[PDB]
């Protein structure tokens, strides 16, 4: 389905460290930034997404409209400027973050009961899985 609304609780974080290392985040910051407990809240109405992903380390909060490009600052993750565009491929929500980093973005989809998020940078993929709570 393309309906990703809901409050989603993480039950899977694979290779966040490798993703972060691809974004040139400090060892000292990586050794401390991984969280296996997180809540992702998606408020989606048509094309308009409001998303809040909270852990005790940071809040990764971003809003976007599907099919409208926007200039993004990646904030306390890696402090970079990108041109972000989020679209559908089928029922896969695809974000490309165009900038200094190659193959940077993420894809997010529902399968079975679950929300899957694949973050990419360079040769690194972080795979996360959330259950609906």
């Amino acid at each position: 389905t393309r309906d990703q609304n809901g409050t989603w609780e993480m039950e899977s974080n694979e290779n966040f460290e490798g993703y972060m290392k691809a974004l040139d985040i400090d060892f000292a910051t990586r050794k401390i930034a991984v969280r296996l407990t997180q809540t992702k809240v998606i408020d989606q109405d048509g094309d308009n997404f409001k998303t809040k992903t909270t852990s005790t380390f940071r809040n990764w909060d971003v809003d976007f409209t599907v099919g409208v490009e926007f200039d993004e600052y990646t904030k306390s993750l890696d402090n970079r400027h990108v041109k972000a565009l989020v679209t559908w491929e089928g029922d896969v929500l695809v974000c490309v973050q165009k900038g200094e980093k190659e193959n940077r973005g993420w894809k997010q989809w529902i399968e079975g009961d679950k929300l899957y998020l694949e973050l990419t940078c360079g040769d690194q993929v972080c795979r996360q899985v959330f259950k609906k709570k």
